[PDB]
């Protein structure tokens, strides 16, 4: 069974940006469901319940049809949750390699960001923006709902290794911003966790 | 071009349900928005820009591949929420022969409610879940963000003729519910328009 991942900061840690109300609704409500109903799935299928996250939602279709969309959906949640978690923090700085990465792929850093906005903001519905990794290249891409480019195109209709992402399901913003999905994009770039995203850009994998 | 309708009653006509501030907000922010979009994508096309949104929807294959998906989303937004003002009162009550027709169809009443909570809680992300005439008989079904059953099952998954739905994009019940969307699906039977439903059910078309 997955437990809830504690928050590696206090929930009101992303202040003055993120609102300290929406962090622990997120956490204790939001994401515990996912939790929750992916673990529920999990009692009937022991061969499945001992993988971690990351790796059940790169084998969705070895799953019996009866239960890949409830595991895409909640097991989806649960690792997209717990990436964006990490993924804060206030005062870094992007530096470095990964810095030097998105000037070679993206032009410049400013390119790079807005290049993210515009898919963040496009996003339809419900879904998340990802900077990825692919081919040893970075590129930016969306999925819709809990899907993750960790499942692999033909699932989620994007691939690559996560390095860093953002919620932008209506529950993410909607106490503190409303509509303005906008602003709540701008409010993100303060809130980045950078050198968990070097982190990741470093690892690969 | 389309006109943003205004409301049959006040912002606060559907308290204590239904809260003013997203009655306000939900009109003239997400509604105005959906209706700007399709206007703006409405603009080279005069041949489209005649017909009434509900006309239009039925005809998203006849558009041009570039203006297919944002009329999808925007035309769609601006007829089902055209549809959901006016399917929203306080004080009605079911009777009649649509009382006869659910009652035929689901066999009672709670029948049909239970299984259109369990429509509106699945839906998974964005969207909404109608009850829906498919020819003579009704039925219950729910579409992703704002496709609408008019569209196809080509297109939305679902087909039918819309009598009442319900929106449950998380802007629709976040300022009050947050995450509990049940408590909202409960909450909508006391301002779900009866004489509205009625009226569409006599009408067919
Ligand atoms: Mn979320
Ligand atoms: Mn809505
Ligand atoms: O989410
Ligand atoms: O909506």
């Amino acid at each position: 069974s997955y437990t809830l991942p504690s928050l590696p900061y206090a929930y009101d840690a992303l202040e003055p940006h993120f609102d300290k109300q929406t962090m622990e609704i997120h956490h204790t409500k939001h994401h515990q469901t996912y939790v929750n109903n992916a673990n529920a799935a999990l009692e009937s299928l022991p061969e499945f319940a001992n993988l971690p996250v990351e790796e059940l939602i790169t084998k969705l279709d070895q799953l019996p049809a009866d239960k890949k969309t409830v595991l895409r959906n909640n097991a989806g949640g649960h690792a997209n949750h717990s990436l964006f978690w990490k993924g804060l923090k206030k005062g870094t700085t992007l530096q470095g390699d990964l810095k030097a990465a998105i000037e070679r792929d993206f032009g410049s850093v400013d390119n790079f960001k807005a290049e993210f906005e515009k898919a963040a903001a496009s996003r339809f519905g419900s879904g998340w923006a990802w900077l990825v990794l692919k081919g040893d290249k970075l590129a930016v891409v969306s999925t819709a709902n809990q899907d993750s480019p960790l499942m692999g195109e033909a699932i989620s209709g994007a691939s690559g290794f996560p390095i860093m992402g953002l919620d932008v399901w209506e529950h993410a913003y909607y106490l503190k911003f409303q509509n303005r999905r906008p602003d709540y994009i701008k409010e993100f770039w303060n809130v980045v966790n950078w050198d968990e995203a070097a982190a990741r850009f470093a690892a690969k994998k």
